[PDB]
């Protein structure tokens, strides 16, 4: 219901931009009048901001609360892996993209509060990068080197990934896993 | 001469953005009248299509020129790896970042043009990743997934790189050639 204006909203500011709509082009796009609109939503820094937060609840629903107990750490970051592929080749890849390109767009205080989430994430891939090079699983590797990148390939995905191409987003995953995690 | 208004408008257009960036903020950064610097470029996106190719004139000449003859295919990519992190990490950081973020800008010929030095590019990797898994020098991996792995560790580092940090641009080349391109 609420959802569905943050995941419509996402549409017009992904394919044309955050600048290129206005609070009107979105009111249009949904039933509410620009009145209406306006009753379930503070502003429009505010409605990116409802919208990054809905990209991370996805995120940690799909990925992070998924893989952050598996018990051996390389495990950890190819099953990680794995699901952020998939988060970034698919139908959520709308409220992912929007997170990547507006992320200098938000205000001091709202970006400190999503960069606190996505500081989250990139402490939890140090710490199993970390983890995996003290137990022998991995060849060495500074966890911060690993970490940006393993999110260098995995985000770099939706910049070229087609799904009517020649691979699928299933193949990609494992050819990534084995290339940044292979069997040590 | 010439480099400098390029220099100049490539700072610009790199922090306020291609829109947001007009022809008189330009002519200003620049000690020119807005007709003066009209005297030597076309118009904005002919501006901009100067600096996407002297952006790839550095590349190639600190990068694919010096590191395309190398005959080992995994040495090639070990060591166009190290070239791409130094370029994404020094003083043409500014062309490398207008070549991203305003891939989608220009249309027509000149965009063309440009995603044609791209595609070259990407195909020199592709034919690299090949040679290296027939040869039994890498594992083995589909020659596009291990084009676009290379680009998404390097091209991302713009990202969150800072000279001031703890790791020099070095350190983190040679954390992600172990990890790309270990001994096998
Ligand atoms: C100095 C440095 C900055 C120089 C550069 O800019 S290097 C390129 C950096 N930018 C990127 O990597 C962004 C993603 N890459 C691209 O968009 C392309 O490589 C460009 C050369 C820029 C041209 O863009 P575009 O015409 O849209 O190319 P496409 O969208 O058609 O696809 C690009 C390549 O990805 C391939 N691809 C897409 N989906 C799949 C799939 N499911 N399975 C297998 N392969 C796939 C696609 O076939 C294409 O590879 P090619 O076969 O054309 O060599
Ligand atoms: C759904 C999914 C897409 C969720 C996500 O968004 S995951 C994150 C995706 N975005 C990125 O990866 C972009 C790069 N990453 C970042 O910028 C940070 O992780 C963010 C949390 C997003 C923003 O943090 P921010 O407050 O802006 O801090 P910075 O922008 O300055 O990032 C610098 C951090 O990277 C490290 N770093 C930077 N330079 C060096 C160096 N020379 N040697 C070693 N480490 C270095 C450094 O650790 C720093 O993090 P801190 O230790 O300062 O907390
Ligand atoms: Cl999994
Ligand atoms: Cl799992
Ligand atoms: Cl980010
Ligand atoms: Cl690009
Ligand atoms: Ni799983």
């Amino acid at each position: 219901r609420y959802r569905a204006i943050l995941e419509t909203a996402a549409r017009l500011i992904c394919d044309r931009g955050y600048e290129g709509t206005s609070m009107q082009e979105i009111a249009a796009a949904c039933r509410m009048t620009k009145a209406g609109l306006y009753h379930h939503i503070q502003n429009k820094e505010q409605l990116l901001f409802a919208i990054m937060n809905y990209g991370m609840d996805l995120f940690e629903e799909q990925v992070l609360s998924r893989v952050q107990d598996i018990a051996n750490p390389v495990e950890r970051l190819r099953a990680c892996m794995r699901h952020n592929i998939l988060l970034v080749t698919r139908g959520w890849s709308k409220e992912v993209i929007i997170i990547l390109h507006e992320h200098a767009t938000l205000t001091g205080e709202t970006r400190a509060f999503i960069d606190a989430r996505k500081k989250k994430y990139v402490d939890f891939l140090e710490e199993a990068f970390s983890q995996a090079s003290q137990q022998g699983l991995i060849r060495p590797v500074d966890p911060t080197v690993g970490a940006f990148s393993f999110l260098g390939m995995v985000l770099w995905i939706y910049k070229w990934f087609k799904p009517d191409g020649r691979l699928t987003d299933e193949q990609i995953a494992d050819g990534m896993v084995g290339m940044l995690f292979p069997p040590f």
